């Protein structure tokens, strides 16, 4: 039986191609995690059918019916068997089904106009403003922080006009690039290299990770692909093979 | 039951107090690992007795009898409950035992004397001297890696004189102070830094990390105890616990 | 039973919450002093309400018919239980309530634009006016001293012209802001601070404090209230909690 | 019945007079604490008997045998009616003395010799030592302190070679002179202010003061001095004696 690989459409992880309107199959999609479902179904021998999510989104519960939308709740219903995306491996979705061991390292990043080449600094002066997204896990991990650097910066955020808060990451990323150096944005790390390896190249990535989180390749709880998808993914690390595709469609295919 | 916790003695994981002899118990004991193993406890709700590996070896197959030692030998052969420890996440150790989601994140990294500011600058040049130990993570990553800079690292370093192996960690470092800024060692970016926040403060990190790795708390094969420690790791992720133990024992107690 | 707490609408003791309508109750208020209530009930194991005191003014005594107003008035004639509020500890204010030992200390200090570094320096020159309340403690305080200094500065603000006292506090601080350097302000330390840390930021305070004061919590005479919510103001002041609540509102919320 | 006013020997408060061999009485004893027993007396309106408590300690629990020594032991065991001293108004004291209202406001202060402002400051920097002494109140401070900057000065503090804490205070401010610019001494601010009016007048006070305390008129508990002396305090406090007295001891008997 195939095996229905959910997954969501996200720069470079999955993208669709220029003749994509005339191809079928898998090979209407491209991109960081369609060459990770090659790989896996290489280590492993099954025969894979890529589908995108219907909703696009990687997957929340609602505290109003209990249901999961998005990849997860795919996962959990039986839509399909296995979830190969940039997933964040969390507590609650850890919950419900099954994350291989991280195949990305990322965190929160600050994203600048290309001084402050960290985070105290630009939480101690407020010459250049900072944001995050209206709403999200960056945003949640600003509010519930205990730290005093991060205390000071959602006091801040939380209590400014105008609105640093932006409602999405592309908007963020015109704000930045619009305000000269006056605003800085905080989103994920390898978000940050992606768009300051884009085009106009006017953007960089400054400091180091706030925090550390991961993407996994998620399978539903009980499912027999489980433990053969873990051992595929260390396999992948310790040969180079993830580094190699992190490097081909960040730098090989930059344009900066 | 009190669940047995095999560990091994390195700093700042697990070192002896400074008044050890007047103490018994698990209070004989203080570390990162020891916090670590606190923190599971208390999120499981069961005792615990710390265990210090007896042949001090973090574990490893034997090449013909097939036999593990360290606290993989421990877990497999059932000498112990769980193994709180920085203990690699490798394949055959994921073949024999389980891991649970990394708790800390460290890669290969640069060690020079407080000119080089990344791989590629070291692999250009050739006055500074640079070489990692005589068997082990690193120098089998830098023997097998296809890609071009460690590539040319690797065939530098294997045909350089004098040689730029080192025996174990502790000479690693001692060479980088004594050769005045000609020698750079490559070790894990977790004792990079410790060393670095160590006296008398004479040797810096520069760069990013070359490759990505995770330490994992280890628990035998079909255990109950994996499961909830997978979801104590990742509550203790989500809530910056791990976060503030890392900068305690690593920047707080520097001395520099 | 529910304990009732008079207080006054001052900040960042008591001001309304920036949606305050949404809300009701305890919930509707914050500051230095709701916090600061909140731990003192947590201490005795009371329950409270909240209520601003209707008259607006701290309470003094009617010269005519010997009847007191605002908090001070509300403990006398069993309109309330406490006074959790920035009240000053006087004598006569003593004779009448019962007062807590004081949990933040304060005196009289010197406000300019941001040449004076302390009150001599303003009594030796001349080119920088200053004055104080119209009628209060300050103005009271600069009458009746004997102190060289004190008086030197008191008999140059009554031989002034234009008149260097102002209405209010608010006034004090505008003629501050409206001099370019020209003028000086005398008032509480605390409001100093305060106004310091406020936007557009153009004032700082200068010297020592001239005197010492406190603000205690209030309870009526021959209550049960009294010895336990000194001890909790005692404990709390050991603990490092009134440390921790004057760095959140004065300067962790500060706009500077 | 006259009263009896157990005092310690401390200058500038209780201090023997140059000729006290000959005389006789009250007037064997000189200093702020004599003063303000004489202000005390006159506004109560009693006669007193100035004693000097015979262990010469201020007062602490054993706890062992649940006995307090020094002058809270002579008020408690009923040896003493008043005590008129530098007592510091803690915690546990209050529940079994009674105090009035701080006639003295004090704080932890940072002694130099005659660079570094703030506290935090002396955090940052490792090249200027300092320490508190080897036992008392300020080591109790710091270790209870959950703030980082105070946190980090007590674990550098706890761990530091050579022993910065220092047996006696005299010691410390010995080796505050002899260390030329090396050692801080961090003591209380009535003490600094007196070292440093003093010959040969080379220490300097800095910055402000750490955490706030007090010094109140200790009263054995239910006694009909407690509210007469209470007043009196706040009366002297607002008629500006207590700061003459102040200034008289410190400064116009300085010798700077
Ligand atoms: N450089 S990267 O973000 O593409 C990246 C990140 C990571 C990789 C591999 C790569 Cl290539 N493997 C590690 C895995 C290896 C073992 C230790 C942690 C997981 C299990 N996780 S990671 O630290 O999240
Ligand atoms: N010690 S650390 O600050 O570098 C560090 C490192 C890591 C942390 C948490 C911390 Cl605090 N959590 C992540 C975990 C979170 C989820 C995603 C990857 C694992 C599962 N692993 S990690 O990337 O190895
Ligand atoms: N830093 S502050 O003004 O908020 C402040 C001021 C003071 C505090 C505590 C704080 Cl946080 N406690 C003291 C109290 C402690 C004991 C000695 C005097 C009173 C009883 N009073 S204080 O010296 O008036
Ligand atoms: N300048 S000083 O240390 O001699 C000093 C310190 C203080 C004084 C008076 C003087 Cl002179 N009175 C105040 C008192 C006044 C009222 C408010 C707090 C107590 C009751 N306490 S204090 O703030 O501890
Ligand atoms: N960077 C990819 C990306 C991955 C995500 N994974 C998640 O599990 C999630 O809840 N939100 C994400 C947002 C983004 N994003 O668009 O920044
Ligand atoms: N704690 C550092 C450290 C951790 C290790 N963990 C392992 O699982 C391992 O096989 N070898 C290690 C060597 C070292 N080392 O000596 O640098
Ligand atoms: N700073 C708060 C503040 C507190 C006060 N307490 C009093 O007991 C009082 O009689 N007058 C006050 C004025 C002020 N003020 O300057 O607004
Ligand atoms: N008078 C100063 C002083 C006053 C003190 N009061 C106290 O209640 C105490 O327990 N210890 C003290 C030590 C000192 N000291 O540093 O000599």
């Amino acid at each position: 039986k195939t095996v229905v690989v959910t997954t969501i459409l996200e720069s470079p992880y999955v993208m669709m191609k220029k003749n994509h309107e005339m191809l079928e199959g898998n090979e209407r999609y491209e991109g960081y995690c369609v060459d990770l479902a090659a790989e896996i179904a290489k280590h492993c021998g099954f025969k894979y059918k890529l589908t995108i999510v219907g909703d696009g989104k990687y997957g929340a519960r609602d505290a109003d019916t209990k249901i999961w939308n998005g990849m997860v709740g795919e996962l959990v219903y039986g839509k399909a068997d296995i979830a190969i995306a940039p997933l964040t491996i969390t507590l609650v979705r850890e919950e419900v089904i099954d994350f291989s061991k991280p195949f990305m390292s990322l965190g929160i990043s600050i994203m600048i106009k290309k001084p402050i080449e960290s985070a105290e600094d630009l939480s101690k002066q407020t010459e250049i403003a900072y944001g995050t997204l209206d709403s999200g896990s960056t945003k949640e991990f600003f509010r519930r922080s205990k730290i005093a650097v991060f205390d000071k910066m959602w006091t801040y955020m939380r209590s400014a006009e105008p609105s640093v808060f932006v409602r999405t990451t592309a908007e963020g990323v015109a704000r930045v690039r619009k305000s000269k150096g006056k605003y800085a944005y905080l989103l994920e790390s390898t978000m940050n290299e992606y768009i300051e390896q884009r085009k106009p190249c006017d953007t960089m990535k400054v400091g180091g990770n706030l925090d550390s989180k991961g993407y996994g390749i998620a399978t539903p709880k009980g499912s027999s692909l489980g433990t053969p998808v873990n051992l595929a993914v260390l396999k992948l690390s310790e040969q180079g093979v993830l580094d190699k595709l992190k490097n081909k469609w960040w730098y090989d295919k930059g344009e900066c």
